[PDB]
């Protein structure tokens, strides 16, 4: 009802940019030996950190706060992993022009940390998104928009609580990402974008299928895990292995 509020309203994408979170640091021990058992307690304890502030990011978003509390808790928890990997692409990206794997500006990745963790492989799969952010030259608003597209690509199998809210908040931002790439190669770049963002589903499976794992023998491997942690894989792991999360797709 106000010509000048809606001139004045900051657009999707504005808003997403505001509430992007400040990076956070590992609290990276640089006395400590580069052991397995140390370079995955670190990770799991920046991770813990990253959440917290990654939960005071979904509560500003728009259209995500409108979801029952219920639907929110289970989309964070199904999404966590996705989210913490393309963030990890991003930065990596941003301030290393993909050279490294910037987990945080205390805790850079070169080649022998990524052996040094005993989870090369897994590393190298992020890796190489960073290298299509480079490739594609992804811009920072493609990024806020497909990372809310990531806290929505997996729900219950049986549907959130209000599933027909949840399709419609989905539905536009997928709208906003499609009008950002907008023409002429519009259409091949939303394509890409889509495509990389089904890619993300393989590489998050083997991420937490090593995370749920390190998990399990937490005791005999040593590897220690923050309380946010416990908290979000304690319900998460089974959920995933009783075949209760659904993979959202593009194509396939
Ligand atoms: C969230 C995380 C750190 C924060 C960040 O910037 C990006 C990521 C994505 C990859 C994640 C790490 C962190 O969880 C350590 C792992 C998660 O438990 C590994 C373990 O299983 C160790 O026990 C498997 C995959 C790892
Ligand atoms: C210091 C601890 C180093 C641990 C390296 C663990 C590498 C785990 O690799 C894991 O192996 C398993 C074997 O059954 C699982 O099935 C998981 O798929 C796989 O990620």
């Amino acid at each position: 009802l106000s010509t000048i509020s809606r001139a004045l309203t900051p657009s999707p994408v504005m808003v997403l940019e505001n509430i992007e979170p400040e990076i956070v640091y590992a609290g990276y021990d640089s006395s400590k030996p580069d052991t397995a058992e140390n370079l995955l307690s670190t990770l799991n304890r920046l991770a813990g950190k990253q959440m917290i502030q990654v939960v005071k990011w979904a509560k500003v978003l728009p259209g995500f706060k409108n979801l029952p509390l219920e639907d929110q808790i289970t989309l964070i928890q199904y999404s966590w992993m996705s989210l913490s990997s393309f963030a990890l692409s991003w930065r990596s990206y941003k301030h290393t022009n993909s050279q490294f794997l910037y987990f945080a500006p205390d805790l850079v990745f070169n080649e022998e940390k990524m052996h040094q963790s005993a989870m090369y492989e897994l590393c190298q799969g992020m890796h190489q998104i960073s290298l299509q952010f480079v490739r594609l030259q992804l811009t920072f608003e493609e990024y806020t928009i497909m990372k809310v597209l990531l806290l929505l690509s997996t729900i219950p199998k049986d549907g959130l609580k209000s599933q027909a809210a949840f399709e419609e908040m989905r539905t536009n931002y997928i709208k906003e990402l499609r009008k950002m790439v907008t023409s002429g190669q519009s259409w091949q770049r939303f394509y890409q974008l889509t495509k990389l963002l089904d890619s993300m589903h393989d590489l998050v499976s083997d991420l937490l299928e090593f995370c749920f794992y390190t998990f399990r023998e937490s005791h005999a491997l040593k590897v220690e895990f923050p309380a946010m942690l416990v908290e979000i894989i304690s319900d998460q792991l089974p959920k995933v292995e009783s075949g209760n999360a659904k993979p959202l797709y593009f194509h396939r």
